[PDB]
């Protein structure tokens, strides 16, 4: 049972349909699809390399068969390459989870012009699909033969490329690699599926692509035909062909009308919405849509822009304030205390996604003071808290969230909890994000001690931080008790 | 009054710069002279790529220019600007005065050859490399020799050597060979960490050098003045980071820890804004840094404990500066 184990009543219908399938005498069948998501600094080659392989956002589908390593191998002849080039705005992220970390293959392209955000690329990977298997490709090695990475340091520490290095110039080697990813014990080809499920699902990626969208009864219709009659399977199938982002289907809206949509259609429409000039300052007038969208092959109509809204909305792109007036945190502009003695907590990653603070100030957006809300941060007041007032700030250059709090001592501590919440949570969306927490040292600004060295204390029986550099000593618990208790 | 290429020159050049204006008195502004020397020497560059020192001096005494001190100064300052190349510390009148382009493409030639790829430049191959691999870019075995002397001026490589020269930002970035007894340990963090820091120090510690153990990122340096003391540089760039592991006796080690940690500061000051902080790991944690100026603040306040929140343990503080400098 694949990552479809999401509802009882789902892992029940799967069973169901691989017994059926087995008890009419068929072969258990692979979906044998697959999703290449070409990352990389705006043009390191990622548009060369495909043309390499073949012969802003996009996706360019191909079979096997047609990719330049792989003509005539019979292993998978059958199989389906899905080549995904998002900005580096992993826009499917919040909502369909597995789209990113299950049935993907990461493909890196560095050059020497490039090399150094090779780290922050890396972690990238890392931090949005999971155990994805991944493919480093160095290019344009034709102009600096001497160029190469630590291979060794950063296939330990990233288990997930094999070993899969590319040195590439003027590429059939890259193809096995492609097919070292697609067999990986753990990707597709480990669950076995009843044809009916392959039936449908090729009849439905025909249909979509070529009109838009699906209403119910057309899918129905689709489903009947490949004798699937039971709803119960039929929900559990669209559940899992979203998941896989085969075919977008969203539980939550429902609508009989816009049912089942080539995720290609909805893509392109919420790109057009995230890089229109009148969404430039991170303010959407409902009103521009209808420019936005079709005169600024993919056209959307009155109806159609209300739905792609709600997604955007799903995908946690943006939030309704209530004038027409959308806000999209990561369009606002990059720029817009000390009451008391203020609580200050800092959070430092390892890798800090840029969907961090878009996404908390969605999760908060009742709080938010006067629109004092920005790229990096808000601000945040609730009654809830005697009127504390609290702002968290993010830093790019430092991987860094800070929060700092007014108000009475209960009052900042209990508020930071659910901040801090809230933050956590969001984290929880990414695979193995590495946070580690601060707080700044009494008197000390731009000093911190690290809360798990305080907690250690506390365990050790010990109440002195002794800071060496300072020479100056702090109690342990009373700065601690600061933040919790 | 002058400028900061002559200043930078030295005093002899400040002096020459002040008679080559009091001279023409009688008779950044300069003298006529040294226009019609630089305009006359760009314009036999380009139909030359370079002119001896019976050219150049030539050209020179047409324009008045006889003082030998005089000629090197504006030679200097031509040089600093780029319109001219000249060597002061080569010694070679054959090619005296050169055309910046025909060094640019002749050095750019070299490093990115695919007969360079690891950082082995086998001088042979360098007829080829330069002319095989516009007439005005030849290079013949003479003008291929000078062009390495470039290079080890610029610091881009030296000489290993039997016809072998080194290119370190060119060497692979793993190697067959790399090695791994309370070793020393010592790491500077900075804020950006030039590209150019490992391949100078190199340069500076290339006798030390012993078994090709060298690599993009790091090298092996084993000193016959320190009882065969063995020392690991490594600079790892998710960090900007350097760290010196060293091997042998404790005053061996710490003895030529001053020695290297000297030269990358050495290194450290041609460049306007470097911050490097300066850290000591933990005995049996490597991935737990300390830094060096709060193990001397806990020195100071006069305990002997560093005590770890994050893993239940404490150290002592005075083992751990012993590792790197005796007390004193």
């Amino acid at each position: 049972p694949e990552i479809v184990k999401q509802g009882k009543e789902a892992v029940r219908q799967y069973f169901q349909s691989i017994e059926e399938a087995r008890s009419k005498g068929e072969a258990l069948v692979h979906l044998q699809e697959i999703k290449v998501h070409l990352i990389g600094d705006g043009m390191a080659g990622k548009t060369s390399l495909l043309k390499q392989l073949i012969g802003g956002l996009n996706v360019v589908t191909k079979q096997a068969p047609n990719i330049k390593g792989l003509e005539n191998d019979d292993e998978l002849k059958e199989c389906l390459f899905h080549f995904w080039d998002f900005g580096g705005q992993e826009i499917m992220h919040a909502s369909h989870q597995f789209f990113m970390t299950r049935s993907s293959v990461y493909m890196l392209l560095l050059d020497s012009r490039t090399d150094s955000n090779k780290h922050y690329w890396l972690r990238h990977i890392e931090k949005y699909g999971g155990k994805s298997p991944v493919i480093v490709v160095m290019n344009k090695i034709d102009e600096n033969p001497s160029y190469n990475i630590e291979q060794k340091k950063i296939n330990e520490r990233f288990p997930a490329i094999e070993n899969r290095f590319h040195r590439i110039s003027c590429v059939e080697s890259i193809a096995k690699s492609l097919k070292s990813a697609v067999l990986h014990p753990d990707s597709i080809y480990g669950t076995p599926l009843a044809p009916s499920w392959i039936k449908v699902k090729e009849k439905l990626v025909e249909a979509t692509t070529a009109q838009r969208y699906l209403n119910r009864t057309e899918v129905e219709k689709i489903c009947n035909d490949s004798g699937i009659t039971d709803p119960g399977e039929r929900k559990t199938l669209l559940g899992y062909l979203n998941n896989l982002g085969i075919v977008l289907y969203f539980e939550a809206l429902d609508l009989s009308e816009i049912y089942v949509l080539d995720p290609h259609w909805v893509t392109i429409g919420v790109y057009r919405i995230i890089n229109s000039s009148k969404t430039k300052n991170g303010h959407l007038n409902t009103s521009a849509l209808g420019y936005i969208l079709n005169e600024e092959k993919f056209t959307y109509t009155l109806l159609e822009q209300r739905y792609l809204l709600d997604i955007m909305k799903q995908f946690e792109l943006c939030y309704d304030e209530g004038k027409g007036l959308f806000i999209i945190p990561s369009n606002l502009p990059t720029q817009i205390i000390t009451e008391g003695e203020p609580l200050r907590f800092i959070m430092k990653y390892d890798y800090l996604p840029s969907t961090i603070i878009p996404r908390l100030m969605i999760a908060m957006q009742h709080q938010i003071l006067d629109r004092m809300q920005w790229r990096y941060g808000m601000v945040l007041k609730s009654q809830d808290h005697e009127g504390a007032l609290a702002k968290v700030v993010a830093e790019t250059k430092d991987s860094t969230i800070t929060i700092a709090i007014q108000g009475e001592p209960r009052c900042k501590r209990e508020y930071l909890s659910i901040i801090w919440y809230e933050i956590k949570k969001i984290n929880a969306n990414f695979t193995n994000l590495d946070v580690k927490e601060f707080i700044p040292l009494p008197g000390h600004p731009d000093e911190l001690v690290e809360y798990k060295e305080l907690l250690g204390l506390e365990k050790m029986g010990r109440d002195r931080y002794v800071s060496g550099k300072l020479e100056k000593v702090f109690s342990v618990s009373k700065m601690l008790d600061s933040v919790i208790s």
